[PDB]
């Protein structure tokens, strides 16, 4: 991309068509601004806004159009790095790809019918806006605008598999594809004397996904299809994202409603549960994620909306922090501050864990579900019995590191240092006994899988050498959320581990267009470089 | 790939299935051996052989299978560099891609019907073998073998657009796609006192296509479907090729029948001729190319076979040199040594130019058709009148360079030096008067378009700065053809121009997996590094 690029989408009355322009224009349906600083900071920055004098449907479709236009090259590169050959005209597993094509077409169609049968329903109005935005993104990148007034078709293997990237980790085993992760860590820390409440997230992902865009949507959507509806509470939102992906993905959101939402992927290892993964009655996580962010005021409200049409795909522990319920220096309000939701196929458990947050002064998060029920139901007891405390909730490497180091986070920088922490060679809690060598780079808060020897003896895939591990840290406070801001550090950890460099890594061969060769980037404050 | 890899395909009687093995196995249907030396020489080397105790159909299908298995990674990389996003799920020109999908499906189906209606015909037996080999290549790469006994389907946008790469330059304008080249130069030189006859070719192509494989097929096909048929004359053939592409492409072949075939793309700039480009009655050039190579004994025989079902796609001047007709040190046989064929939509002209070769002692080739008729019919007179002698047959930059330098080629090395020649800064014949600056890197025998300034004033696209130009030189003599050998130099010219390096070029951004960064490779003799 350029250093900075600005686009606007106007409803041209000379033709009744939508067309793109360059620069800010006040009466445009939507306008976007992408600042690329991936070379200097490891982040691109996108500020997107829609005009509230047009209907939500047009606003939404436009929001996709303007985003795609400012971020063309990044979308191309990210596509080329991540999901370019996924179910291509060659896929070895021709059985699976047919089943996935059928599942998604049947699913998208089911959503279309629900919209057609429920024109007055807020919830299905919210899904349509989300799907219209994806339509916009795609049509804009394809360079042929066409605003649908009624029913419309979304291409199964287009920009959808940029959104369902997380959902796919559960769809493959559900559809009998033959072929670990850990996938993220999070910390919610209450500071001494209740001075402030810090919430942070660290994405674990493949290093190929390391094209990053911090996105700020300032929208003007309403709760329902009629215009007598009030504007949605979650109209303003800042979040860590990727090119094309119209939602977080790694999952860190700061909403203008005083809500901070984030997750860690708990997954599911019980196959008798894939039967609850269906085309009809299921909405893929990423949409539910968005719809919930948009409508929520409370943590309880958020939970309610996300639960609807649970898909059993992209199975997470969802932390919903409500800063409206947080009083600086005050005591426990007893409720409303922290809500934990956990999802597995056919099961969703919700609880208000405010008392817990205040009693223990923190909430940690990793690949292991909290709720005793979910843990058993997802079939983790067999893995504890087979592989020991690595699958235990309170005894896994990461759980222990938090247990003895979490009290040290006293401010923002202290939080970053912990969330970036990885010293597997010298920390006794990173030792794997079933391994050879014993120390493992997975057994840290910010994983660094590439630094494991390619010829080691490991009990399971998650501990093998991989172009995978922690790839970012995002942190926010009370005051910083009040001002829609965060601290963000891009790339794998280099606090103690040698900084990641593609050239010098055993993965030099893997393609990574637009990615910096060396990753030595420091945290920065948004908004804007 | 590895340094060397060997695969075999056996008809396993324990199941009646085809399965792949590692290493040479004598009773296999087919076996292939790929030696990668792209880092040292710029060439990979493939020796492929089929068993003559099986039927041609199985032999052919197997020949595709074994090739794909030994060259998996190269096929992947070449695909990723060349035609990965061609008519993807995003193509801007959604009108064109639909028309191309329809054209190719209708074309492939037309061929299938012809086979079904002509089970005793040699010609359609030869097409089926070619198509079965493409089927093999694809199915093998997909990892699911399935030998078709009767009718079979070839996927339009699979490994077909690796083969139709040349055909596509004429299909796009024919199907009204909105969106130069020069595309190759060749020299056939008769040495003083008729001591020897040298024939050489230099490909002009995009630098992204610079993954190269010199291929040697040693096949056991018969002329017709019945087994009373004699073995085809062109069973053994060495040629310069690319990963996946089951024919030359750039087009240089040395056949075991004493025939050397090569071309330069003359194209067509008269749109009133695209009407002759049809799904039915047309066979795409690449197949015709193969079929002709396989059946030919004479140059006249070759010409006959290539002419059949002319498609008007991939329009070339075809030089057919028959070393059987060549007598060392002797005088002119009057006929049979050199045959020139030229193709444009709906028109093919053939002639025996032996007398010409002997009278002038050479035959040069460039982007301009020889035959006066073809020149007029393809609409080049308007371009001469509009842009001067750059489109003239005898007065274009390359025609003049041959005219004054061709006598100097006295041996193999002298031939390479000419075919690699490019000194655009200091050669008066590389000066473009309508240009700014005047000297142009296109106006050489081995083009070097990248060395033109990106901010120059050029009259037409062919002279703009491009990641395009001469990318190889292949040379052969009488004695070297007798022993199925050639000299081959990989990469853009560096005799006088600074050697090409992706890193230091204004095209560093373009992806080129498996390609050496710097290109300073010298000529080598095949067979084998
Ligand atoms: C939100 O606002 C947009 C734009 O104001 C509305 O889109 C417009 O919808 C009407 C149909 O309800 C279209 O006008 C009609 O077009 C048809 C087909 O050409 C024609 O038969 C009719 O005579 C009429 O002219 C109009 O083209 C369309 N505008 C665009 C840019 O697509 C939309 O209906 C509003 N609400 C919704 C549900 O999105
Ligand atoms: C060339 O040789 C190959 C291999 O020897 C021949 O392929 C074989 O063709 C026959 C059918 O003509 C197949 O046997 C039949 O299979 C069907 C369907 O399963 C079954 O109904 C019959 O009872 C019979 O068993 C055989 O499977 C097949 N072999 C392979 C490996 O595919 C081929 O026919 C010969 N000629 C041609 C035209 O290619
Ligand atoms: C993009 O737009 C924002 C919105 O005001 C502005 O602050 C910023 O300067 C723009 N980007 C650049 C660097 O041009
Ligand atoms: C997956 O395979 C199981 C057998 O192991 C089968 O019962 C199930 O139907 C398959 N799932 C689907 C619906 O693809
Ligand atoms: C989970 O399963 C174990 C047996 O494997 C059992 O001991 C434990 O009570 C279960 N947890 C609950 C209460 O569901
Ligand atoms: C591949 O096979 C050929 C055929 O004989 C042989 O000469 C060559 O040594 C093999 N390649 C290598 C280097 O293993
Ligand atoms: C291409 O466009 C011309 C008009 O310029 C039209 O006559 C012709 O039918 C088109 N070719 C095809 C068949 O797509
Ligand atoms: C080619 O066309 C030109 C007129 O543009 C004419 O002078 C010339 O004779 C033609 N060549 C032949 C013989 O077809
Ligand atoms: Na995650
Ligand atoms: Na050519």
């Amino acid at each position: 991309p350029p250093v900075s690029r600005t686009r606007s989408l106007l409803l041209d009355a000379a033709s009744g068509q939508l067309r793109l322009e360059d620069g800010f224009h006040p009466d445009a349906v939507a306008w976007a601004n992408l600042t690329n600083a991936i070379r200097e900071t490891g982040w691109a920055y996108l500020d997107l806004s829609t005009n509230g004098r047009y209907n939500d449907s047009l606003q939404a479709y436009a929001a996709g159009v303007v985003e795609a236009s400012v971020s063309e090259e990044l979308i191309y590169m990210h596509w080329m790095n991540t999901v370019v050959n996924y179910c291509g005209p060659f896929e070895y597993e021709v059985g699976y790809c047919e089943k996935l094509k059928n599942f998604l077409e049947a699913n998208l169609e089911w959503m279309q019918r629900e919209m057609e049968l429920n024109p007055d329903s807020p919830y299905w109005h919210q899904v349509r806006l989300t799907l219209l935005q994806l339509k916009g993104l795609e049509d804009s990148y394809e360079g042929r605008l066409t605003f649908p007034t009624g029913r419309f078709t979304i291409k199964p293997l287009g920009f959808l598999l940029l959104q369902i990237s997380g959902d796919l980790e559960d769809l493959e085993p559900a559809l009998n594809k033959t072929n670990g992760s850990g996938s993220c860590s999070a910390l919610i820390k209450l500071l001494p004397g209740g001075h402030d409440l810090l919430v942070a997230h660290n994405t674990w992902n493949s290093y190929q996904n390391m094209l990053r865009i911090i996105k700020k949507y300032r929208l003007q959507f309403r709760e329902g299809p009629q215009e007598e509806y009030p504007l949605v509470a979650g109209n303003n939102l800042v979040f860590s994202s990727y090119p094309g992906t119209i939602f977080s993905g790694d999952d860190f959101y700061i909403l203008g409603s005083g809500l901070v939402t984030l997750e860690t992927t708990i997954g599911n290892k019980n196959p008798a549960l894939w039967k609850y993964v269906q085309p009809q009655g299921c909405v893929l996580e990423w949409i539910r994620n968005v719809v919930a962010n948009r409508l929520a005021l409370d943590g309880a409200t958020w939970a309610d909306v996300f639960k609807r049409f649970n898909s059993g795909t992209y199975n997470n522990q969802w932390m919903i922090v409500d800063y409206k319920a947080f009083l600086p220096n005050g005591p426990s309000p007893g409720s409303r501050v922290l809500t934990i939701l956990e999802q597995i196929p056919g099961m969703v458990v919700v609880a208000d864990k405010t008392a817990e947050l205040y009693k223990t002064t923190y909430w940690a998060s990793y690949n292991i579900p909290y709720f005793e029920t979910v843990f058993n139901a997802s079939g983790l007891q067999a893995l504890v019995a087979q592989y020991g405390d690595w699958f235990s909730y309170t005894k896994n490497p990461r759980a222990k590191i938090f247990q003895r180091d979490q009290s040290l986070v006293e401010d923002m920088d202290a939080m970053v240092r912990l969330m970036r922490y990885n010293d597997f060679l010298h920390d006794p809690l990173s030792l794997c006994e079933a391994c050879n060598p014993k120390p493992n780079a997975e057994n840290a808060i910010s994983a660094r899988s590439d630094l494991n020897p390619a010829n080691g003896s490991y009990p399971f895939q998650a501990l093998h050498q991989r172009a995978h591990g922690g790839i970012d840290v995002k942190v926010t406070s009370f005051t910083l959320a009040k001002y829609m801001s965060m601290l963000a550090a891009s790339g794998p950890t280099w606090d103690q581990c040698p900084p990641f460099q593609w050239s010098k890594s055993p993965f030099h061969s893997m393609l990574h267009m637009g990615q910096p060769d060396l990753w030595m980037f420091s945290p920065i404050r948004v908004p804007w470089d």
